[PDB]
């Protein structure tokens, strides 16, 4: 509602002022026509004054980041768990609005870095705006909130040349982590493909910190969030995330904004795990601390409801740059944990908007407001858009009936703290030592990876340590890894030519827990949107007709089909130019276009090989390839005819029904060597 | 540092607050060990706040962009053509500082995006801070300031959903190039290697606008401002760009950082073209058009002294975001001209400041800050650090005896408009005829390139214009490159499989003018700092030997040698994992190292993907050791070609691959329509 009254419409009119004088902005007003430019030209400053303040500052982590528009939807009339308004009804909808999110980068840095990524939800409920904001890894770098900047500025680049952008492979990182050792945890969730997800549509949410789920009688239990994918788990490999964020940046905005414009808008169970007050400690770490995971052997998780996105913004920056997110924004049935780290962000994301917005008044914008009547005294600030009518502006007051009325716990349905609640002892800046196991969890997250992904995760490891040059800093990271597992350190150690340290046994163990893994987690649910690139020519009629064949096949089941050949014509999307693999989860070579895969074929077209290096990168990043009409490519590629998730078909009808099932694998895994 | 008298030092002491006070930082205050967290925690808040608060608006264009100080020294005397004191003495020094950039791209975006570049430099005078915003293009898009927010929002992105990042190839961009011819001439510069210079020392920078040179008796004369490089120029190759812009987003910024850091600090020759003001219009278009060059073989340049960069900043923050340029910082000496694009400049960049800073004593920031006292009564506002003693700011005073005084031409060395200057006519929204021939000068340029580097340009509009969803606006474009050559359009044309419209030959001529190309531009005049990665192995420790020998004599020159095997060692700087042939300018594998050419430490086919892509993209490239044919067939690559060298002897090796280094790039490689 707030948005559909300020949507403004130009699709007709005359050019106006801001003040709605009818006026031009195409040429300055100048003393003669080869005269100077006049400072009585209001129409040049008042459009180059606009055009000169566009900018605001980006936010201060998570400054690249995509939002869209949607629904969550209640599964059950929730009052026996929580009051929350919200979740008080089946079927019940709340409005939403999600941004997603890398962390260090600034704006303009590629959506395909390596790093945490954000996944903030806002539900405009009947009850006021609730916000969890949350990442796509469940567990967080450090214990206390005041170490924010100290992990910010160690990860973001270094500060006489700001270098490196949007990245975590450099000294003053790994300086940090192997000092800091509570990082482990997100390190090994971030070195793995959790670092490098597929897209935000196949990732997953959490709260990270445990919260209350209170009731109406003021009883409580302890929650956490889990936004549970129904896309399934996907990440990208290494190699491919570095090519993409030269050839598409905008990688993971587009696929958002697409799946939404074609009707595939994406959806997460929202889901908690339920836990007594009394289970604060039982699980063999503190639930106040959030570099832990409840694992879900320990409590299963329940579905509350859904969550769909499917409404891209009308202008971003508007809508996704001017959004304000803030766990501040809690309604009745939630209350906060005294987890420190929580603790302290409740202070952040209020006075950070001060920084974003300029003023005060921020909770005006129209993204940012409710959709239930505003009651308060707080008035004026800079840029206040309401004009209001109580006069009387002040708590306790009889000129104004005693109005607003105070709301709590006995009425007017006020937010209210647990009332279980307490706090004793003295007034202390110390650690619990509760918190003190640093490395049992890195290591449950590492054993519950398949190999394959354990070498991933090493491979990380070894690229971004072998780039540190200080010789202390990569052997105090051995130090740290090697708490976590003897294994990872000697074969880190090994791409970097140090030494292991001895093993230290203290935290090792075999422990899994299910639901981390990627690539264990089964084939996609859904090949919807998937993306197939097919290799053809223009100079056979036939490979056109083989493209052709396949497009129609392949674009009833969903898949988003590009034929790709030397220039554009009907039914050609893209030239070799401007093709990649990056750009394709499958690749398919019409067997038509064989002569284009030739060492001598050359163009001054496309850049020399570029139709064979398509087709090679596909292969060694593990997509789902192959040749369509039953020879020269396979043996041009020097891929296997007998490979998993290589595809060799004179039947266009058996090539796709088996090409799909590779979609659905999404990786074949055994093209990557182990140690 | 020029700022020394604003460091603060942090290598000894105890954590304080901003007032002193030492504190700690790094557990809140909470009620009791595993309780909440205190209001009362004054260390938290101060701390946190700061931290909520460091983020600045990037700058509106240019926001990606990085700067270094240096120094300019006159060459002589110019007393003979300008006022400006900063060159009014041979050897005369002058401090500076430098930002270079690129256009559209926001902060964090990639360095080797094709764009426009900037090239701004502020000098310190002894007579007030004298700033030259330029761009290492020497036409601007657009004929009108007025116009600026259009061409901007138009190659930003789409404004729905911010796509795409530092990019051009998208329907509104060419949208607005096919409906405004004049930015036919930029255009097709930033459609040549001139879109992506291999690091900003191989750049040039210019003005753009022609401004006045104004003697102290008042008389004036028409210049340009053009900065050369002694680097020489180069370009990268538009699929090298793109895979660097994911390799290392960082590749302009460190590759200066580091000759700075090595003393190979770049330079410039400052030069102009100098020409009366009769000649406004003689050279066949109108000297207030900032889409024209004045083609040197009708003006010449004259040097007028050396801008060296030899100092990287201390804090980024401070001195390269917070650098606030601005046009309206000019001496006594120089004068504007009424180029509509300047004319309306001088409003915009003291305007901008405000947001950029928050307040309106951005002028007091130290990188701001000018090196003689400042005299005025401007006062107060959010920030203010001045102390003012003068408790009478305001002219005509008596109680502080007529302090300040006025300065203008004929005392105290003020600032003066040229005396000559005039203005006749109509308060017209008008604009001068004499600005309508947009596509005369586009075919100057490109008939100035050679013929390899007319197909990359080619190349760059074919990638790009395949982009553009819409038929109509592909049409327009078509429309617009025709009126300049028609070769060019049917080129393009035919890899968007439309038809280009006939040959329309008003515009068309075969002139040509020096100093354009890159590619005809010949070899490089130093190879000091080039990248040479050397590709070894660890498995053969004749390998590492051949790699040591190698290193020392090619460092010898002053190359940055980077040795790469499959794992870190002694005298091996990087791993297979972490190269690219994006990272260096030649490649050479030793033949010990020839069996690499699968493994858990590096992609497969790694190494021979990193010689393979350093040929494709022009480099030089070699086998050295004697045995050469495993490697060169492995790669496709035929031991004959230019630039594909092999010698068992290292000095032969090296003294044959340093002539490919300065010779930069082989374009024989590359295919002609
Ligand atoms: C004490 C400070 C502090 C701490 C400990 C954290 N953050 Fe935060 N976060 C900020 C201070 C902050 C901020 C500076 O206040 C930001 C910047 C922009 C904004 O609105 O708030 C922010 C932004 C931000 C966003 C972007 C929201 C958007 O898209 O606009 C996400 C998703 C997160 N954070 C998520 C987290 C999670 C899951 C954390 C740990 C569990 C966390 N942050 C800890
Ligand atoms: C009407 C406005 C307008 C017009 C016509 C232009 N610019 Fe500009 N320019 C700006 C308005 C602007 C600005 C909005 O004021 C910026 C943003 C940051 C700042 O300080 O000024 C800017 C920044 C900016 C910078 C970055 C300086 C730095 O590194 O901090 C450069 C190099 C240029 N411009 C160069 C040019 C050149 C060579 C132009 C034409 C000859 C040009 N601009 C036309
Ligand atoms: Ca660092
Ligand atoms: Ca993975
Ligand atoms: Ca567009
Ligand atoms: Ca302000
Ligand atoms: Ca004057």
């Amino acid at each position: 509602s707030p948005l559909a009254a300020y949507e403004v419409d130009d699709s007709t009119g005359y050019l106006t002022s801001d003040v709605g004088g009818p006026i031009q902005d195409q040429t300055s007003l100048k003393a003669g026509i080869r005269g100077p430019t006049l400072l009585e030209d209001f129409m040049f400053r008042q459009k180059i004054q606009h055009f000169d303040h566009e900018r605001v500052p980006e936010r201060a982590v998570h400054a690249r980041g995509a939002g869209a528009h949607g629904t969550f939807t209640s599964y059950a009339d929730w009052s026996n768990i929580t009051a929350a308004s919200f979740l008080n009804a089946t079927g019940k909808q709340t409005p939403v609005f999600v941004r997603f999110s890398t962390v260090a980068g600034s704006r303009g840095s590629a959506d395909t870095a390596r790093d945490v990524h954000g996944f903030a939800t806002r539900f405009y409920t009947d009850e006021g705006n609730f916000d969890i904001v949350g990442n796509n890894i469940p567990v967080f770098f450090i214990q206390d909130a005041i170490q924010f900047p100290d992990l910010i500025h160690s990860v973001k680049p270094r500060p006489d040349n700001e270098i490196p952008q949007a990245a975590t492979a450099h000294d003053s990182a790994w300086d940090f982590f192997s000092q800091q050792p509570s990082t482990m945890h997100t390190l090994f969730w971030a070195m793995s493909g959790h670092g490098i997800p597929r897209s935000y549509r196949h990732m997953d949410g959490f709260g990270i910190h445990t919260f209350r789920f209170v009731k109406d009688d003021g009883s409580s239990k302890l929650i956490k969030w889990h936004f549970k994918s129904r896309q399934g788990k996907a990440s990208l490999v290494w190699e491919e995330a570095q090519v993409l964020s030269g050839k598409n940046a905008d990688f993971h905005r587009q696929d958002l904004w697409d799946a939404i414009e074609s009707g595939n808008g994406p959806e997460w169970d929202v889901c908690v795990q339920i836990v007594d007050e009394s289970q604060a400690q039982a699980f063999g770490f503190d639930l106040l601390d959030p570099t832990k995971i409840i694992p879900e052997e320990y409590a299963p998780l329940t579905k509350l409801g859904l969550l769909k996105l499917d409404r891209n913004p009308t202008n971003y920056f508007a809508e996704t740059e001017q959004v304000m997110f803030q766990p501040g924004h809690i309604v009745r049935g939630i209350d906060f944990t005294e987890d420190p780290l929580l603790q302290g962000r409740l202070f952040s994301y209020l006075d950070t908007q001060l920084n974003r917005n300029g003023g005060p008044n921020f909770e005006q914008l129209p993204i940012n407001m409710p959709r239930v009547p505003i009651h308060n005294n707080n008035r004026d600030g800079a840029g206040q858009m309401f004009i209001h009518r109580n006069k009387y502006p002040y708590t306790p007051n009889t000129l104004n009936s005693g109005y607003p009325r105070q709301a709590n716990q006995n009425a007017g349905r006020g937010f209210f703290t647990a009332p279980g609640r307490t706090a004793s002892g003295a007034l202390v800046r110390e650690v619990s030592p509760t918190f003190n196991d640093h490395w049992s969890q890195p290591r449950l997250f590492f054993n519950s990876l398949t190999p394959v992904e354990q070498q991933f995760l090493v491979n990380a490891m070894r690229f971004e340590i072998s780039l540190v040059k200080s010789e202390e800093v990569k052997k105090n990271v051995l130090t740290q890894l090697n708490r976590v597992s003897h294994d990872v350190a000697v074969r880190v150690a090994a791409a970097i030519g140090l030494g292991a340290p001895d093993a230290d046994d203290t935290y090792y163990h075999n422990n899994k827990t299910a639901g981390v893994s990627i690539v264990g987690s089964g084939p996609l649910p859904t090949i919807k949107t998937l993306r197939v690139g097919i290799l053809a020519t223009t100079s056979e009629s036939s490979a056109l007709d083989q493209a052709a064949q396949l497009r129609t096949r392949l674009e009833k089941d969903g898949l988003v089909v590009t034929v790709v050949a030397e220039t554009l014509r009907e039914g050609v999307d893209q030239t070799y130019s401007t093709a990649d693999a990056t750009g394709f989860d499958g690749v398919v070579v019409v067997d038509g276009a064989a002569a284009l895969f030739a060492s001598t074929a050359s163009s001054p077209l496309f850049p020399t090989g570029r139709p064979l290096q398509i087709f090679v990168d596909a292969y060694r990043w593990g997509k789902p390839v192959g040749v369509c009409g039953g020879s020269e490519v396979l043996d041009a590629a020097d891929v296997p005819e007998d490979g998993d998730g290589v595809y060799s078909e004179e039947s266009v009808d058996m090539f796709v029904e088996e090409f799909e099932k590779g979609l659905a694998t999404f990786r074949f895994t055994d093209r990557f060597a182990l140690d």
